[PDB]
C-alpha cells in the first residue's frame, strides 16, 4: 500500500484535505465526562455502536462495560474509559469530513502509562477505519537512539506518519523512514522555522538549504518509488515561505497547523496543489472544542472546498 | 530546593561530573533476564535489599515478587519486570560515582504504556536516592503545547532537568522552565548544533545568537535567582564549540554526550569550569553494556577524576 496512494484514494473519495487535529487537553475529558453525565450518557452510547470499539487491543473489556457501571465498579478506569471515549466521539462525529487525522503526542503522555493506552486505541481506531493518521510527535535524535520512535510510532502505533524535527542533521530520516531489515518504508514531515507575518517584515536562505536535504535524503531512500514521501510542516501564516517552498519545491507535501487565527483562503492558497493530499490543513480545537464538533469540521470541510473550487479555477 | 543547589552539594560530596546515560535497549533487557536465570537471579536478589524498591508506586506488589515465581505465575508481567529490575541493578551498581543519571525518552517509550511504568519508577528509585536526573527528551512544540511536557517531566516524573530542541523559538521555554499558577522554576539543556571534526574543517555564528536567546530567557525567567538555569546539550566531539561556549558563557552549564569513541581529556577540558558540575560527561553503553557496570563506572569517574585533577591545575 503506502501513504501516497492512501493519500490519494481518500483525497478521491471525499475531496478535501481537511486534516483534523485530535488534541484532547484536561478539561476536554472533564467538560466530556460532565454533560456526558447531564446527557445520560447520548454520545457514548452511540460511540458503543460502532463495529470497530471491538477491535481496539487495550483494556476492550472496560471500554465496552456500560458507563453507569463503570463509573462506581471500576473508579481506578473512570479517566481512562473518559479520556478513551473523548476520542472515538470526536472521530465519530467528524471523520467523514477528514483527510487525515492528526495526533499529538503531547496530548497523551503527562498521565503516564494511561494516556500512551489511549493513544494506541485511537490509532487502533482510525486504522480499522483505514483513516491517514499523522503522529505529530517532533521525534528528534541520532539514527542509532530514533529507531526506538520508528519502532513505536510505525510498528506498534501503526501510523502512516510523523513529524520530525532535524535540526541536529538530516541523516536521523535514515532510521526513521527507512528499515533496512524489513525492507520497510515510512513517511515524514520535517519542522521548517519560517517567519510570520511580524518577523517577516523585520530585517538560499537556511530553511531552503535544510528543505533540500530532506528531499535529497528522501531521494536517497528512494521513499516516493516506494509510495512515501518526507514533507514539509509549514506554519499557515508563513505565506511568503508557504509560497517559496510551494513554488521552489513544485510537488512536496505540506503540512500546514496553526490556522486556529488565520485565513484559511491564504494559507491554502499559497500552498494550494491540485494534488491537495500535498496541502493538508491542520484544524483541531476549533473543531474539537466546538460544542458541536460534526458541524464544526462540516463547516471547515465547506469553507476548504469552496477555496479548492476556487483555485481549480476560479 | 532547586537543581543548582542540588548539583553543588552531590559535586562536593563525590567530587566527579560524571553523567551515567540509562537508556535500556532490547537486548539489554533480554540479555539481563538470561543471564539471570544463568546467575540464580544473584542481582535481582540485591535489588530486592534496599530500602527503596518499597517506594516505586507502580506495580510495586510485582516487582517485590520473587523472580522465579515471576516467570510462571505472572508471564503477563516478565517483561516489565525483567525492564524495571535491569535499570535498578545499573542504578544500584553504579549510583556512587554519578553525578547525574540521564535517561533517553526514547528507550521507554517502543513498547507502548509497559515502559512508561518503568521509566516513572526509575525517576522514582532516583528520586529517594536524592539523584540529580536528566530526562533526555528533546521536547520541542509551541508553548501550549509543551505544557504538557512540563507536567509529565517536572510534576509526574518529578525531574530535575530535560532537554529542549530549540529550533522552531526559544519563546517556548517559558512554558517548560516556568509555571506561572504554581510559581515553579525548572533546569533545561538546549541542543545546539555544532560541528564535529569532519565539518570543522570544511569552508555570530547561528549556534551562539541562539545560544544568547536562550540564556536571555534563563534570565528573563529569574531562572538562576531561583537556583535553576537553561544549559546546552553541546557534542563531545565539538572541541571549537565546546571551547567557543565555555570561554563566551563564562558560568553556563554544558551536558556533553557522544564520547562513548571520544577523547575525555579533550571534551572535559575545552569545557572545563571549576565548579564542573557545569560540564557533565555522560557515559552510557560504555558501562551499561559492560559486563561489569560497577567497575566500568569507577574507570570513568577515576579518568574524569584525573583530567579534573590536571585542569585544577596541573
Amino acid at each position: 500500500m503506502g501513504f501516497k496512494v492512501k493519500l490519494e484514494k481518500r483525497r478521491n473519495a471525499i475531496n478535501t484535505c481537511l486534516c483534523i487535529g485530535l488534541d484532547p487537553d484536561e478539561k476536554d475529558i472533564e467538560n466530556f465526562m460532565k454533560n456526558e453525565k447531564e446527557n445520560n450518557y447520548n454520545n457514548i452510547k452511540k460511540n458503543l455502536k460502532e463495529k470497530y470499539i471491538n477491535n481496539v487491543s487495550i483494556k476492550k473489556d472496560i471500554l465496552l462495560k456500560a458507563p453507569d457501571n463503570i463509573i462506581r465498579e471500576e473508579k481506578s478506569e473512570e479517566f481512562f474509559y473518559f479520556f478513551n471515549h473523548f476520542c472515538f466521539y470526536i472521530i465519530n462525529e467528524t471523520n467523514k469530513y477528514a483527510l487525515t487525522f492528526k495526533m499529538n503526542f503531547a496530548f497523551y503522555i503527562p498521565y503516564g502509562s494511561v494516556g500512551i493506552d489511549v493513544l494506541k486505541n485511537v490509532f487502533d481506531y482510525l486504522y480499522e477505519l483505514n483513516i491517514p493518521t499523522i503522529l505529530d510527535m517532533k521525534i528528534n535524535d541520532i539514527g542509532n537512539t530514533v529507531k526506538n520512535y520508528r519502532k513505536f510510532i510505525f510498528e506498534y502505533l501503526k501510523s502512516d506518519s510523523c513529524t520530525v524535527n532535524i535540526y541536529m542533521g538530516t541523516n536521523m530520516l535514515k532510521d526513521i523512514c527507512y528499515d533496512e531489515e524489513k525492507n520497510k518504508y515510512y513517511s515524514a514531515f520535517v519542522l521548517v522555522k519560517t517567519t510570520n507575518p511580524d518577523s517577516a517584515i523585520f530585517q538560499k536562505q537556511a530553511y531552503v538549504i535544510m528543505a533540500q536535504e530532506a528531499l535529497n535524503m528522501s531521494s536517497y531512500l528512494n521513499l516516493e518509488q516506494n509510495n512515501e514521501f518526507i514533507g514539509f510542516v509549514v506554519g499557515a501564516n508563513s505565506y511568503d515561505e508557504m509560497n517559496y517552498i510551494r513554488t521552489y519545491f513544485p510537488n512536496c507535501y505540506i503540512l500546514s497547523p496553526g490556522i486556529g487565527n488565520g485565513d484559511l483562503h491564504k494559507t491554502l492558497t499559497n500552498g494550494y496543489h491540485k494534488s491537495y493530499e500535498k496541502i493538508l490543513i491542520n484544524i483541531g480545537r476549533a473543531i474539537t472544542k466546538n460544542p458541536y464538533p460534526q458541524k464544526a469540521a462540516q463547516m471547515y470541510y465547506d469553507q476548504i472546498n469552496a477555496i479548492l473550487k476556487q483555485n481549480m479555477e476560479s
